[PDB]
């Protein structure tokens, strides 16, 4: 019951919608002393419905659940054949992480690669043999890397934090391997001391500064349960907003990778984000594939005075390791009625979670259609994929 052809032509334009700005006082810890709420652990993904529809929701679970019951292989070919920005994925860099960061520092003005300072002048010229400082924290740290070393070469400097095994990094391409260009910090970023440990080692490595922006994963994949992703993510997401507030620098950027968006414990921590930067947007690129809920966040311009959020949020995490393995979880960051207070935000949280499963569920129903029918196309493929590299400034080549 569903149109997928009823679909905007695809395209290498890409709009962004941003969150309203934020005109409301960073939280002190004083107003946030009652914020946290600890209730029985629920991995109940229907009836999170705060900031989407429910009629909705359901749908897109129910679509869900019906491709994952298909075959993995077949759906994997029709899924290559039925998304138009397939080709772009896998070109050019050795990690396809690197091409996803490639489409997002174009589609926010490279203002990863090249920050600006408030009048808008660039923060790092070449000839300055100033340094554009980053940080990659993920599963395989390097291949966000792999782009920005691509891009910058010699003028930048990378400290990786890896999420699996100590030597799980991924330094390959001929930047990467020197660790002049890229250190990784020598694995569990929930501990409190590997998070102060890692942001010791930034602080000292960039003038008390911190970097200019952060590059992190903050989901996880599990077979079986897309749904669940989100949840079973919450403490990973929350470290990764507590290390953006812990080591990017005043006017600094931050980008995270998460899942969906329907719990109040994530909103709340997206609510905070909102609080200490000055821009922040929900965006899913082009090359992360259309029928599955990956999604990022994107902050512009880390604030002033965040320091109260930071050690709010140091606290979450230490109170998240204390209920790990019981019923018991922390459940809300942020009060619900300080949330659905700020109209603006929810509107902006209810939209975007709402085009997102309505997108989400024509893109299923499209693969569905090209599983059933193996002769359907999408003719527009390397026209995009060329259309893709020309306007992202990325060669035609391996």
């Amino acid at each position: 019951n569903v149109d997928w052809r009823d679909e905007p032509e695809p395209s290498a334009c890409e709009q962004v919608s941003w969150f309203p700005e934020c005109t409301t006082e960073i939280p002190d810890t004083q107003e946030m002393s009652d914020w946290m709420v600890v209730g029985k652990r629920k991995m109940i993904i229907e009836d999170e419905t705060e900031f989407c529809g429910e009629e909705l929701l359901h749908s897109v679970l129910q679509c869900k659940s019906v491709f994952d019951v298909l075959d993995g292989e077949e759906m994997r070919r029709a899924r290559t054949r039925a998304n138009p920005y397939e080709m772009i994925r896998g070109v050019f860099f050795l990690n396809r992480a690197a091409m996803k960061m490639a489409n997002m520092d174009f589609v926010f003005d490279r203002m990863f690669t090249n920050p600006r300072d408030s009048y808008g002048k660039p923060l790092v010229k070449d000839r300055e043999a100033e340094l554009l400082y980053f940080a990659d924290v993920c599963a395989g740290p390097g291949g966000f890397s792999e782009y920005v070393l691509w891009r910058k070469k010699w003028h930048a400097k990378g400290f990786g934090m890896t999420l699996k095994g100590p030597n799980d990094f991924k330094l390959e391409d001929f930047y990467s391997a020197s660790s002049e260009l890229f250190e990784p910090y020598y694995g569990d970023i929930t501990r409190p001391e590997n998070i102060s440990a890692f942001r010791n080692f930034v602080l000292d490595n960039t003038d008390r500064k911190g970097v200019h922006f952060l590059m992190a994963d903050g989901g996880f994949s599990v077979e079986g349960q897309e749904n669940l992703q989100e949840i079973l993510s919450k403490q990973l997401l929350l470290c990764q907003f507590l290390m953006a507030l812990s080591i990017v620098r005043t006017g600094g950027h931050f980008i995270c990778k998460t899942f969906d968006l329907f719990t109040p414990f994530s909103v709340g921590l997206v609510y905070l984000l909102y609080c200490c930067f000055e821009r922040v947007c929900l965006f899913k690129p082009i090359t992360s594939r259309p029928a599955n809920s990956e999604r990022y966040v994107v902050c512009k311009g880390l604030k002033v005075g965040i320091d109260d959020v930071r050690d709010y949020l140091f606290a979450v995490n230490i109170k998240l390791n204390q209920l790990r393995n019981t019923d018991s979880d922390v459940n809300l960051v942020v009060p619900l009625e300080v949330i659905k207070g700020d109209h603006e935000f929810t509107d902006y949280m209810i939209r975007s979670n709402e085009s997102h499963c309505s997108l989400q569920i024509k893109a299923l129903a499209k693969i569905h259609a090209f599983v059933q029918d193996t002769t359907l196309s999408e003719p527009r493929q390397a026209e995009i994929r060329k259309e893709c590299l020309r306007l992202w400034g990325i060669p035609d080549q391996a």
